[PDB]
């Protein structure tokens, strides 16, 4: 059955890529060896091509992105070749730098081995390659929260964070025959990080928030023609409300909207006042203006709005059906100030595809 | 076919109906009433308390409404009575001055005579008993876009609006046997609208903005144990961001945006500077104020999920299953800041409920 699993994923993968990138003459021989293939192996691998391309697909269908416009121009690098720990260390520092790129992000996806019988090569236990740590002692709250578990599983490896708000978590993973994963601290010259201050509220630097550059989310499952990268780390630019409208202002998260109002100067009483909302907006203003000025990429959610309809006009023009979670392609601020409040997506599964899989941790 | 329609859902609606109101063991007795006067007239007719009791549970049963932990408490006006357009008339203007209550607004509903045979008695035009029309004739737009097909309709039966941008629409309804709907101007005395002027900003009062008091859903079918009451007009009073973010602040509707932005004195020539977001939590503050200010009924958003949370507690607590759409019960601005935003809800469609029918213009 999973043998007839993977057949039939790879037949209407391959289908689909080749006939895409032109290719479609070459499409049967190549059926035919990875039927071959299959058949002895139990599995086949992906030429370059079909990689990088399953790779950009898998984004292109990610019904959540709102940053697909640009899918085509993933950078995909192939690690598939990594068998040593210090090998996928430093392929994920290698991403970490070449994706900061000195601020002008570039979007990368760092491949690495598949699973084989379900049975994982390399498993992250990071949730995002850069995150920050998170602590809960009786009361006490430090850092993220999002990261509390994860924070745990570290320091049960002998990791021990400092205790800032901003304690940068290490890479965390297990290679495929360890029992316990290792982790390596960051080094700090590869992390780019953002002080949020605002342009024209000058008290707002007390606060001292920051962030760090580049989200690269490092735990979900790329599945390509049947193949399951369950380790396949990629980045893009942030668009600010993710940083100014959740990471800094969830009350589950940093939670730093009555300290944000006081600092602009409003009264953080009354609902009708809408100080959360004013709140939101001087801080996700000061989260665009931090990143611009420290020349790290950015995208406000107008902008990222206007350049997904060029997405949806692109794949109606390319005849592609064009899948959507509403939910999630919504801003969290003025949501109905862009086009995709006012229609609907069809939020179908289409694969390539990114996945959840389960946490190693917890 | 169609009376076994019928007769199953009058079974489930007086079942669950009588349960509630703790009658439990009138429901025998009850239903062979219906079953036999379904038998001989096609129909049924409700007692006031099952009417009263189906168009609280069709509240209830409002997946996109975040105001339903008050359902309970509406206040419904059975005129099933009315044979003639002056009848209908005076219970719509009847409605209008109970429901606005001096501005101390009361969620009230007037319930005409229901649909025969699919045949409509009293066939409501307007969208809200209470709105502003719109025109546009080469390339000048006046008015509430939305309103334009109804202001039309209206300007063919010899109504004809001033051409401000807040005409109100006269009532337009039609009678069962009349070819023509009838429409009667709205007496200004029990409209109650508020000047939309900043709490902090005086300019603001330069923009000339208004809203009315009550929001009057009159295009709805209410429809309660197989029963379809196609006119039953009924009112909330307004979550600001209903006017805010929707009415004032859309594109398609008054489009204000812009000169909230140059009142309040920002420039709105860059995405980045999040002028828009801004623009709408002014605006926003301005409605609540306004509304406030005038001693009129309207809930700010924050509070309203606040609310609603209670619904969701309390629908727990009574073991009743909660039915929501999410993508109507966040807020269209700050979402996040809400909690409803951070969990989902069934989107099941349970009855008694409230239905879009066809509009009987365009
Ligand atoms: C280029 C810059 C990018 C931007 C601005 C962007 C924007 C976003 C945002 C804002 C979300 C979450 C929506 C929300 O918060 O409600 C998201 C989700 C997502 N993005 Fe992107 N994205 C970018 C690049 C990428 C890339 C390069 C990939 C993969 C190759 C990707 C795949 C995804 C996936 C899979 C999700 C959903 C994750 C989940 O379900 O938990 N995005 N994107
Ligand atoms: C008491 C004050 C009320 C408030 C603040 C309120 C709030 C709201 C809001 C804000 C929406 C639209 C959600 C959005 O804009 O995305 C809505 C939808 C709705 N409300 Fe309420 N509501 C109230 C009273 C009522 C009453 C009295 C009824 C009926 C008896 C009702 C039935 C509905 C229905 C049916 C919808 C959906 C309409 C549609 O699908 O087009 N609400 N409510
Ligand atoms: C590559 C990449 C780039 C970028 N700029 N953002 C992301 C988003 C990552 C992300 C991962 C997870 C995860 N796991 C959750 C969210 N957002 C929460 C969205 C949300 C939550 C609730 C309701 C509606 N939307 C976002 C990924
Ligand atoms: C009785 C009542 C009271 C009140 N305060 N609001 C309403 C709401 C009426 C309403 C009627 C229609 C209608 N027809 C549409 C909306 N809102 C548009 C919501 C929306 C649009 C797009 C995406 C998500 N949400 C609202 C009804």
């Amino acid at each position: 059955e999973e043998k007839e699993i993977l057949w039939n994923e790879a037949k209407a993968f391959i289908a689909a890529c080749y006939q895409e990138l032109g290719k479609a003459a070459e499409v049967k021989d190549r059926l035919a060896d990875i039927k071959s293939e299959i058949d002895l192996t139990g599995s086949y691998v992906h030429t370059k091509e079909e990689l990088e391309h399953g790779a950009k697909m898998a984004w292109r269908n990610s019904n959540r992105c709102i940053g697909r416009l640009f899918w085509n121009s993933l950078n995909v690098i192939d690690r598939r070749d990594v068998r040593t720990k210090e090998e996928v260390r430093d392929a994920l520092f290698h991403h970490i730098e070449t994706a900061t790129n000195n601020g002008k992000i570039r979007p990368t996806i760092t491949i690495f081995p598949p699973e084989e019988k379900g049975e994982k090569q390399v498993e992250i236990w990071n949730h995002q390659l850069i995150r920050y740590a998170g602590y809960e002692s009786d009361g006490e709250r430090i850092g993220d929260p999002a990261s509390c578990s994860l924070t745990a599983a570290c320091e049960e490896l002998g990791w021990r964070g400092e205790r800032t708000d901003f304690d940068l978590l290490p890479l965390i993973f297990r290679m495929k025959g360890d029992e316990q994963p290792v982790w390596y601290e960051l080094p700090r010259s590869l992390v780019i990080e953002v002080p949020i201050t605002h342009p024209d509220i000058e008290a707002f630097s007390d606060l001292e928030l920051k962030w760090y550059g580049v989200p690269i989310i490092s735990d979900m499952k790329l599945e390509v023609g049947g193949i399951h990268y369950n380790a396949a780390p990629f980045n893009g630019w942030y668009m600010g409300t993710e940083i100014g409208a959740r990471n800094l202002a969830d009350e589950k998260r940093y939670d730093k909207l009555k300290k944000v109002a006081s600092v602009i100067g409003i009264a953080a009483d009354y609902n009708t006042d809408l100080w959360k909302d004013q709140a939101l907006v001087e801080l996700n203003k000061a989260v665009l203006h931090s990143y611009k000025k420290q020349g790290v990429s950015i995208v406000d959610h107008h902008t990222a709005a206007s350049q997904f309809k060029r997405f949806e006009e692109q794949a109606e023009e390319a005849g592609r059906k064009l899948t959507g979670d509403w939910t999630w392609l919504i801003p969290p601020i003025s949501p109905a100030a862009t086009h995709i409040f006012h229609r609907s997506y069809d939020n179908s599964i289409v694969k390539p595809n990114y996945f959840y899989q389960d946490k190693p941790y917890e």
